[PDB]
């Protein structure tokens, strides 16, 4: 449940979040295959219902109906299709698995679904499933409201209604059974690992037992005796009845921890500094990094929800985004998982986005495709961060300094720190309101070397900027603070 089953070499995964099918196995084969990305994390491939007030936002596909692949990004024989073309270039698949859960209580009762099943709400009726009244934990739950009014008691988080959302009697067989049927149908299909929403909301225990229910991953991609990956999200910064190391037997866990601190730190908010990181990791209160699945933001506090937190870094703070995500990716803790999002139109009241409601990029319903410019960037407002050379080219160097150590480190005192990865990766950044200057000892073999975020290397040159490690294994580094990106990454196979 550790292991991402990736493809040998490929270390992160990338949220391609409300993506078409068709646009994600096209990415597969013209981007991320030979790119080096490890997998792709999908959106909700099962039936939803369909919220026209307000117009179809992104969350309606937290509001499962069904369990048939059918929804805006697509139906089974493009799912089939994706899954499929995806494993053949060495791109895994990661489905967003939405089990604690139906629809709104308060949703009215018809066949406004992305498939055109029927559900009452109401009388928590579920034909194409099929659920009735006794598969929800109506009875279960005993706050006044039915929802969950205090997270300081475990039982009313994992029994009662999240938002008014129906909640599943997990306990039961017959739902147990159900859920692992259609994670079943998905790992046939081709699927390496899912990741469990609301895994806060649902007991360990229940989780457990349907995780006991899972095939083997196919045998035409993967191993024999491979087990599906498994990342819970589990939103645990403390203070609260649940703790992440609850999860822990189950799977990966979502160390929220991470970005809100890192995004913290590079603001350079509360007296935090660069510096501080040295001792990154468990030494900062974080879980075992072979249990943590880690990332700058995701879908739900980019936009306020979840946990929120004004620290996360988003695309919107570019400069600043791609410093996290390039610190990140370099250093050896957890498994990275990597965003890639759409622009929406913000109006901030009172400090508060009141727009996060809205969706992808669409035409009055139909989601746009991801078209690509001569520049490798997306139109149609798909924002792909993962298509950003900075980012791009630190998924690369995550994969060449797999499995080396952390080493070499330097830092001012201050926001100047650098350090490596064994002797195959260096990295320097300059978080400073002044210029950095330095002969730092790398760990690297003597030559010169291309800095894989401002270039490329390219045949026996570079596009960008050009670093020549000496023979004992210092270099000079020269950083300004008014530099486009603050800081530099050179591996073993960006030498000339
Ligand atoms: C799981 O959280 C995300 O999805 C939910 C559900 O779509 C929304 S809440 C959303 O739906 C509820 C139930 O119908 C109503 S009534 C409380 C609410 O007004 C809607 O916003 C949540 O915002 C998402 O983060
Ligand atoms: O609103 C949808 C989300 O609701 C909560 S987020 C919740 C968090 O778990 C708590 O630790 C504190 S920060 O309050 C937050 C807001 O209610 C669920 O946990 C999410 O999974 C869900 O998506
Ligand atoms: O590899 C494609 C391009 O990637 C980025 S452009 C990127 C920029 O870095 C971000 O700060 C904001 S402005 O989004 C931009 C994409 O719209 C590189 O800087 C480019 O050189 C490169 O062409
Ligand atoms: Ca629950
Ligand atoms: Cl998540
Ligand atoms: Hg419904």
């Amino acid at each position: 449940q550790y292991a991402p089953q990736t493809q040998s070499g490929r270390t992160s995964i990338v949220h391609l979040f409300e993506w078409r099918w068709v646009d994600i196995a096209l990415e597969c084969e013209r981007y991320l295959g030979p790119k080096g990305f490890g997998g792709v994390q999908v959106s909700p491939p099962n039936e939803n219902v369909v919220v026209t007030n307000p117009s179809r936002p992104w969350w309606e596909r937290y509001q499962p109906v069904s369990y048939k692949l059918c929804t805006r990004s697509g139906n089974e024989n493009e799912f089939r299709d994706m899954v499929t073309r995806c494993n053949n270039v060495g791109v895994r698949i990661y489905v967003d698995a939405v089990i604690n859960h139906m629809c709104g209580s308060g949703a009215a009762a018809g066949t406004g679904t992305t498939c055109g099943s029927y559900c009452n709400p109401g009388s928590r009726e579920f034909p194409a499933v099929p659920y009735s009244a006794w598969d929800f934990n109506d009875g279960k739950c005993k706050t006044a409201s039915g929802g969950i009014e205090s997270y300081n008691d475990p039982y009313q988080v994992r029994d009662c209604q999240l938002v008014g959302l129906l909640d599943l009697a997990l306990e039961k067989d017959y739902v147990r059974s159900m859920i692992a049927d259609y994670l079943n149908k998905l790992i046939d299909i081709g699927v390496a690992g899912f990741r469990i929403d609301a895994s806060k909301h649902m007991w360990p225990g229940d989780i457990k037992a349907v995780l006991d229910k899972l095939h083997n991953l196919n045998t035409n991609w993967f191993p024999a005796g491979s087990r599906p990956f498994i990342f819970q999200e589990v939103i645990d910064l403390g203070g609260e009845a649940i703790k992440s190391s609850e999860y822990f037997g189950n799977g990966r866990v979502t160390e929220f921890k991470y970005g809100a601190k890192l995004g913290t730190v590079v603001r350079k908010w509360s007296g935090e500094k660069m510096s501080y990181l040295k001792n990154w990791g468990e030494g900062w209160g974080f879980m075992p990094s072979d249990r943590a699945l880690v990332f700058v933001d995701n879908h739900d506090n980019q936009r306020g929800h979840g946990a929120g937190g004004s620290s996360i870094l988003t695309f919107w703070d570019a400069r600043l985004y791609k410093i996290a995500v390039g610190f990140m990716l370099a250093h050896p803790y957890g498994f990275t998982r990597v965003m890639s999002s759409y622009r929406w139109a913000r109006n901030f009241v009172n400090g508060e986005d009141v727009n996060d409601w809205i969706g992808p990029p669409n035409n009055n319903g139909v989601i746009k495709e991801v078209t690509i410019n001569a520049d490798t960037t997306c139109g149609n407002d798909w924002v792909c961060e993962h298509r950003w050379r900075e980012i791009r080219n630190m998924v690369w160097f995550r994969n060449v300094v797999d499995g080396e150590p952390f080493a070499n480190w330097w830092d001012n005192g201050s926001n100047q720190v650098a350090f490596g990865r064994g002797n195959r990766g260096f990295i320097v950044f300059n978080n400073d309101d002044w210029q950095l200057s330095s002969t730092l000892q790398t760990g690297l073999p003597g030559g010169t070397y291309c800095d894989v975020i401002s270039g490329d290397k390219v045949g026996n040159s570079c596009t960008g900027i050009k670093v020549y490690v000496s023979s004992d294994g210092t270099a000079q580094f020269s950083i300004s603070n008014s530099a486009e990106d603050p800081f530099i990454a050179i591996h073993a196979e960006s030498k000339l």
